[PDB]
C-alpha cells in the first residue's frame, strides 16, 4: 500500500468507516474481495454521510437477478433518486474481484478488474462524503485510498 490513509484490512461485511479527509477529487477507493456463492443475490458500496445512510452520495448495487445488472443511485434526506441501470454484471457468484472507484470533479470512475465499467455523474456535493459502506453477499481482502 502507497496512500495515504491507512487501508481497512480484512474488514467484516456489513462494514461502515470514516474516509479521511473526506472524499477529494482525485482520490481512488479500492474494494477488494470475493462475491459470496450462497449468502443472497445483491451487495453495495456506499459513499455517504455519516453512518446514519440516509444521505448516499452514490450507491453502487451490483444485482445478480433478472440477467444480472448494476444499480447506481443517490440518496438524499432518505429518500433514493431515480436509478441508472446498467444491464451487465461485471462480478461473478464466487469470484475474486478489484473494484476501484476514483473522483473525479464531475463523476466517479468504477473499474471492476481493471476495465471502467460505469461512470457515475455527481449528483450532489461528494466533499461531503465522509464515509464508506459495504453491504450484502460480498468478503473483504481490504478497502484502501
Ligand atoms: C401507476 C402505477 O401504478 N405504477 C406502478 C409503479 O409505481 C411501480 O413502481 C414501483 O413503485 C415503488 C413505490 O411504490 C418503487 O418506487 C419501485 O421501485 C423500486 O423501489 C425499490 C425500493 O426503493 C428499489 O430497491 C431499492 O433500490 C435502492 C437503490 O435505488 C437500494 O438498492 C435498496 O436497497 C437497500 O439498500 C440499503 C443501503 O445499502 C440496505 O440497507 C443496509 O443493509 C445493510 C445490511 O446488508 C445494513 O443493515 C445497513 O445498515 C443498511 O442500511 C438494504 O438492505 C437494501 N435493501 C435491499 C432489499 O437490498 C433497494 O431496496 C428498486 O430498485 C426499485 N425498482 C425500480 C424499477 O425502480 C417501483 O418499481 C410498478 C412496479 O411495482 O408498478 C406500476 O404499475
Amino acid at each position: 500500500f502507497s496512500g495515504s490513509q491507512a487501508p481497512y484490512l480484512s474488514p467484516a461485511v456489513p462494514f461502515s468507516g470514516t474516509i479521511q479527509g473526506g472524499l477529494q477529487d482525485g482520490l481512488q477507493i479500492t474494494v477488494n474481495g470475493t462475491v459470496l456463492s450462497s449468502s443472497g443475490t445483491r451487495f453495495a458500496v456506499n459513499f455517504q454521510t455519516g453512518f446514519s445512510g440516509n444521505d448516499i452520495a452514490f450507491h453502487f448495487n451490483p444485482r445478480f437477478e433478472d440477467g444480472g445488472y448494476v444499480v447506481c443511485n443517490t440518496r438524499q434526506n432518505g429518500s433514493w433518486g431515480p436509478e441508472e441501470r446498467k444491464t451487465h454484471m461485471p462480478f461473478q457468484k464466487g469470484m475474486p474481484f478489484d473494484l476501484c472507484f476514483l473522483v473525479q470533479s464531475s463523476d466517479f470512475k468504477v473499474m471492476v478488474n481493471g476495465i471502467l465499467f460505469v461512470q457515475y455523474f455527481h449528483r450532489v456535493p461528494f466533499h461531503r462524503v465522509d464515509t464508506i459502506s459495504v453491504n450484502g453477499s460480498v468478503q473483504l481482502s481490504y478497502i484502501s485510498f
